[PDB]
Parts: structure tokens; C-alpha cells; sequence
């Protein structure tokens, strides 16, 4: 999701860099070892990537 | 259920995340699969969701 720009050291979250880097709007973006994500500081992060 | 709020990463039980999506305070809840809820740990969380 990204940092607010309020915290020490923010930054815009992954997916920004890749739309930069691409210079398009149509990548092939891609997941990847997806079989263990889970258990994170809010629980899990994977509800947001839903 | 979530927890305290004085702890670091504090979120409400997933209830809460439903209400803040589904714009309407009645909507369709689905839970599913109740058979093979996780009990072995100390604690049941059965209780809570009674």
C-alpha cells in the first residue's frame, strides 16, 4: 500500500515502482511463491492484495 | 474479535473490516465452513463465535 509520506523514510508501495519502471500501464505483472503468505503484523497482508 | 488497541498492531476482528466494505449496515454476512473450525489450541475460539 504504500507509507502515508508522514513516516520516516515512506515510500510509495510496490507496485508503484514496477508501473514506473514498465513506462506502460499493461505490464505482466507477476505474483510469485505464493503458497506461504499469512500471519503478518495486522494478521495477514494477503486480504489487501485481494 | 481484534484485540486492545494498546498493542502494536491492533486490528478488529474481521466483522469490523466487513462494515467498513460493505457500505450498508445490513448486508449478507457468509460464513462459511464452521465444520473444521480450529480448536486445538488452548482456548477455543468456538466460544467467542458463539
Amino acid at each position: 500500500k504504500g507509507h502515508r509520506r508522514t513516516y520516516v523514510g515512506a515510500m510509495p508501495g510496490k507496485i508503484i515502482q514496477c508501473l514506473k519502471k514498465t513506462k506502460t500501464e499493461n505490464p505482466l505483472i507477476l505474483i510469485d511463491e505464493v503458497d506461504k503468505i499469512g500471519r503478518g503484523y495486522q494478521g495477514d497482508p494477503s486480504s489487501a492484495l485481494l
